[PDB]
């Protein structure tokens, strides 16, 4: 579980939105596996606008931040889970690195802020959904 708070928006992963959040709905993309509900306080997260390749995730199955190198935000096959059939996942990054399907919701960041939250896994393997392209989480 997880979520990035900035200014008053609740990111979270659609397949562990609660029922607040459809109902206070703001955008979902099944495609990303994002989902974005309105807040009535303000939150910290500051997003990141960039392009690295490098930074740190929360593994909640180990209570650790861990140093990684992903990918770039990619259009990539993601097998059948309790929440989606197999198919292809757009905007993920991959990196090698523990999770496990509680994991998802973890923030990855880097200097210049979060970057995206953990949204799948393998052996080995994590996976997370882009938000640097979301510009308006900073506005309205
Ligand atoms: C950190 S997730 C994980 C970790 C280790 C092993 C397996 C997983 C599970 C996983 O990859 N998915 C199941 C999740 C319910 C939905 C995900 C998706 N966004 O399509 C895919
Ligand atoms: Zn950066």
């Amino acid at each position: 579980s997880g979520a990035i708070y900035v200014g008053n928006y609740r990111v979270v992963n659609r397949h562990l939105a609660t029922h607040n959040d459809w109902a206070n709905l703001v955008w979902e993309d099944s495609s990303r596996d994002l989902l974005v509900s309105s807040t009535t306080a303000q939150g910290c997260d500051t997003i990141a606008r960039c392009d690295c390749q490098t930074g740190v995730y929360y593994c909640s199955s180990r209570r650790k931040h861990y140093p990684v190198s992903f990918s770039k935000p990619s259009l990539i096959f993601v097998e059948a889970s309790e929440y989606y059939p197999a198919r292809y996942q757009s905007h993920l990054m991959l990196a090698v690195g523990h999770s496990e399907p509680g994991d998802c919701g973890g923030i990855l960041r880097c200097q210049h802020g979060v970057v995206g939250i953990v949204s799948t896994g393998g052996n080995g393997l994590v996976g997370f959904a882009d938000v640097r392209d979301l510009l308006w989480l900073d506005e309205e």
